[PDB]
């Protein structure tokens, strides 16, 4: 197989980048070619579809030869970029072997090697949906009104109309309703072609939030008893996205 | 019933208040009269007397049509209360039906719905006292002070002399004292009619101080085997009041 | 026996020394001279030393009248020494009685009093070595290349060349390297005699490090299958140093 080297500044940045789809994937193929590295995965429950694209744009250095898939066990992955500091440079590289090396650069030279798994692949593709609602908003509005949707339920009613969009949760001895307006800061975009209701698990939701950032733009797609996609960008080029299943 | 609507700005220090008193009660009968909202209630051992006063005044909304009483699950509303962000307005609203609507506006609009429970109202007042000794403190001297002494006891002496004021346990294997003169900047204020010595349970002071500030202005009123008033100031003019049975 | 007081300005900073050593030692002899404060011990085990050297320069007031020696429950000492605040004066003082008195005076005068125990004194010195290699290096190197080797194994080898000092571990699902060279600011100085290898247990180098500062310089001196000198620098007058039994 053929070498590659991958330089990422800012280590810890990547290894947040990484735990936000670790937290519904416990492992993955990531493709490397030329144009970039992406990662496509289904959690256990095959309930979310995760797709993270990082195009070769956001890498310091990028030395890839020939295109190559690589499978990762995500925790062991996210146990050792948990070791990265902020100031470190991050160094992926491949020689000739069936491991991965890891190198933190920074005030010292850190390196450890990662044993490369065989994972599964399921031929998954990001079909397009007949989305009618689009929302972009703050995530800290989105990670607050699923925490707060959790003290009342373990699910969350999505409602988009032409001008607020309204997330409602309902349980026997409570209620909770977050609604927003592009009156409000947390709202920064609503595009809704027709009025839209949908529902999804709130473990689901929360385990897709936790790793986002308050102040990320979030954009979020959905469709009457459609699935839920939702996505932020990665250094204004790379991009995860979810996609998860309704609750019906 | 009639409606009402309360605002206050600033919903953070809204729940921090309320955690305050939440720590020794379980549940609460509040009073919304158009003077403001009052709130008394014992600890379930009834060692603990605790007063709440919130006068009208801070609050940047005040809407009390006639005098009611309603009661809470002090841990259900400070469940609630938690969500709310700094910067947050808090809406708290009676319709005509048995439960409190409460509303965080900031970013975004997010409403909670409480149930209203029937409260069992003890006739409580809050009598005046012989106090001979009353003591003005930094929150910080007296959290540290008793948290220095539950190294060593379960109780807590109170020594109030003309010059001095001194908190002193001792237990087998330890002792502290704790001693404040006018010349330390920890003892706001001193008087004292005659030698005042009295003792309390540590683990009622623990739950009294736990939400006070380290910066927070404390006046304890005591008198010789007689009960600890201990009050601080909300917001200036609202007042928390707690008065605590004596160790005997 | 004769009474002492010492007084040392900043109580944080001296409760946090003392818990540096406090990591392996259970109780320890604290011998007073007019010319500073030391302490020698072994942890439970055998297989570190712990030196611990307070010349009386850094102290604020230092009042010896004649030498003697105090044993100290560590953990109970520690315990006191952690309600002082950072910028309280701590008092340490010994009248004729078998306790030491320990005052914070700060906002206001605490004082415990802590009892005074009897300590086995193995007739430990600090010998010299013939050490082949010196390595001072930042804190957050060392301790981040503990916590880096204890993903991978339970022992770290210690490998000093003319030009670079190296740690590394090696487990079955794993390894880790940590390089430095003079080029690297973690590394502050290398003074290497002959090619130097030697390996010590990480639990041990973990407990040893856990109260290092990350800026804290650390000086390493050690030699092919001989003990590990580990020394840092308190008020650039004081010093502790642990001595570690090599892994062979």
């Amino acid at each position: 197989h053929m070498p590659f080297e991958i330089v990422f500044d800012g280590a810890k940045e990547f290894a947040d980048l990484i735990a936000t789809a670790s937290n519904l994937i416990d492992e993955a193929a990531f493709k490397i070619t030329e144009e970039g590295v992406s990662m496509r995965a289904m959690d256990p429950s095959r309930v979310v579809l995760i797709d993270l694209n990082l195009p070769e744009s956001i890498f310091s250095k990028y030395e890839v030869e020939e295109p190559e898939t690589i499978g990762i066990n995500m925790d062991h992955f996210k146990k050792i970029l948990k070791r990265g500091k902020s100031k470190d440079t991050l160094i992926l590289r491949k020689g000739d072997e069936n491991f991965l090396e890891i190198t933190f650069e920074g005030t010292a030279k850190r390196t450890f090697r990662l044993p490369l798994i065989d994972v599964e692949e399921l031929e998954l593709e990001l079909p397009e949906l007949p989305f009618t609602a689009k929302v972009v908003l703050l995530g800290e509005v989105l990670k607050e009104a699923i925490k707060d949707a959790s003290l009342v339920s373990d699910s969350l009613k999505f409602i988009a109309k032409e001008d607020e969009f309204t997330m409602k949760a309902e349980g026997e001895t409570n209620e909770v309703e977050i609604k927003l307006t592009l009156e409000d800061e947390g709202l920064l975009d609503l595009e809704v072609e027709e009025e839209t209701r949908s529902a999804y698990g709130i473990s689901y939701l929360a385990d897709m939030v936790k790793g986002i950032g308050k102040a990320d733009e979030v954009t979020l797609r959905f469709g009457t008893e459609m699935p839920l996609q939702m996505d932020y960008f990665i250094r204004d080029e790379g991009k995860l996205t979810f996609l998860l299943a309704p609750r019906v």
